[PDB]
């Protein structure tokens, strides 16, 4: 619904060049952490709508993406600000994390 879903084709359009913060989660289907989060995810796309945008990209079905920001680990949440990251998170968080993080992050 209000999370927008990355191609490698479509990230610098719905990241890059966005006027605003973006917040990217880079994550695959095996991954138990990432599956966690993902629901989390949701509920931060609502809270924080005006705020900032939640965007995921799967590191299988789009293998370009990741390793131009160093990915080497999931899931990570990168978050940009008009197409450069601000702050980088490694591995599984909770809700009450994710909006410290955001929280702190958005400025």
């Amino acid at each position: 619904d209000k999370i927008i879903h990355l191609t490698d084709d479509s990230f610098d359009t719905d990241v890059l060049k966005a006027d605003g913060a973006i917040l990217v989660d880079f994550w695959a289907e095996w991954c138990g952490p990432c599956k966690m989060i993902a629901p989390i995810l949701d509920e931060i796309a609502d809270e924080y709508q005006g705020k900032l945008t939640v965007a995921k990209l799967n590191i299988d079905q789009n293998p370009g993406t990741a390793p131009k920001y160093g990915i080497r680990g999931i899931p990570t949440l990168l978050l940009f600000k008009n197409g450069d990251v601000a702050a980088t998170k490694v591995g599984a968080l909770s809700k009450g994390q994710l909006k410290e993080f955001l929280d702190a992050n958005l400025a």
